């Protein structure tokens, strides 16, 4: 009853909250060593119920959930895996050739058939920094591979508004849209740019959160502190968990990483307990109030 579109595993499973393997745990392009810290990390989200990993081209830990689907007892059909082909940022462009070899790429390095949810990571780039493709023909790239069945979905990530209608005007058909844009969402940052949370929900999309959990593990002061201790209270959860439910009523699915078994597990158990519309506001209110952006400041300048 949460997420207003959502979508299930190739076994037919409710789509989870996605443990996060980005972030802390990226690592060089270069390297082939797989990070035994991170696949464990990866299979005891798996065991504790994690059905969701989100992953990227640019943390270069596609080879690390591989190796973890391969050695977790959950069949891979019950899996939600989710990654994205990375254009580049700064200095850095994109490690692929093409978005078309990206794919071909993640299906090699995470040794599935399929991947359930395929992104461009963002829209900021220039064809410079991607061997020489626009965002149009890299949503191309996505259209074809899901035509083909490589990809059961596509979407974007850290879209405004215009990236989002350059992407419908590129699809063929309605079948085609993008379904997915996943932002950073938190109550310091309700919307990462104009209005994206509405719109994309009244368009069919659905809206994932990156660093739903920064008022607690990013801000040097969390102005939301006392309000999340008071709701941790009454409910007897933590402050994690009062936040991944308050993203979770906002019709928003959660992205969220730890390297400890208390809070992953914690992570999970969001789904005995319900926020009041009280509660959802107060935190609204406060957090519009307390502005803080975690990532890509230049680029939603003007957004
Ligand atoms: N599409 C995009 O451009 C982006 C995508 N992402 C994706 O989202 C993932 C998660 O992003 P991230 O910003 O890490 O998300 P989170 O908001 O979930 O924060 C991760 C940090 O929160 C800490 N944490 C967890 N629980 C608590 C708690 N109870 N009290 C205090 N701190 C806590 C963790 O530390 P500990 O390990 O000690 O528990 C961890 O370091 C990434 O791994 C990546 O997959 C991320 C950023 C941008």
């Amino acid at each position: 009853n949460l997420l207003p579109k959502t979508f299930r595993t190739k076994s037919g499973k409710e789509i989870s909250i996605a443990l996060g393997t980005g972030t802390k745990w990226k690592q060089a392009q270069t390297i082939n060593d797989v990070s035994t810290e991170l696949v464990d990390n990866i299979l005891l989200g798996l065991k504790l119920g994690f059905r969701h990993i989100d992953t990227a081209e640019a943390y270069n830990t596609q080879k690390e959930v591989g190796e973890a689907l391969k050695r977790t007892d959950v069949p891979r059909e019950d899996i939600w895996v989710t990654t994205k082909y990375s254009p580049g940022w700064g200095s850095i462009k994109a490690y692929s050739k093409s978005p078309s070899d990206s794919i071909d790429k993640a299906l090699a390095q995470l040794g599935v058939d399929y991947v359930d949810l395929f992104l461009i990571h963002s829209p900021f780039f220039t064809t410079e920094q991607t061997h020489g493709y626009t965002l149009e023909q890299a949503w191309e790239a996505l259209v074809e591979a899901k035509k083909a069945g490589k990809v059961r979905e596509i979407g974007i990530s850290n879209a405004a508004i215009p990236h989002l209608e350059k992407l419908f005007a590129a699809s063929p058909s309605p079948e085609y849209y993008p379904v997915v844009n996943q932002i950073e969402f938190h109550p310091f940052l309700q919307n990462q740019s104009k209005n994206i949370v509405r719109f994309c929900q009244e368009h069919g999309i659905l809206v994932e959160a990156f660093s739903p959990l920064a008022p607690l593990a990013r801000v040097e002061t969390n102005a939301l502190a006392e309000t999340l201790k008071r709701l941790a209270e009454k409910y007897k959860k933590t402050e994690a968990q009062v936040l991944l439910r308050y993203t979770l009523q906002r019709g928003i699915l959660p992205v969220t990483t730890s390297s400890k078994e208390s809070r992953l597990k914690e992570s999970l158990n969001l789904f005995d307990f319900e926020l009041t519309d009280e509660e959802v506001n107060e935190i609204n209110k406060i957090g519009d109030a307390n502005p803080y952006r975690a990532f890509f400041h230049e680029q939603f300048k003007d957004l």
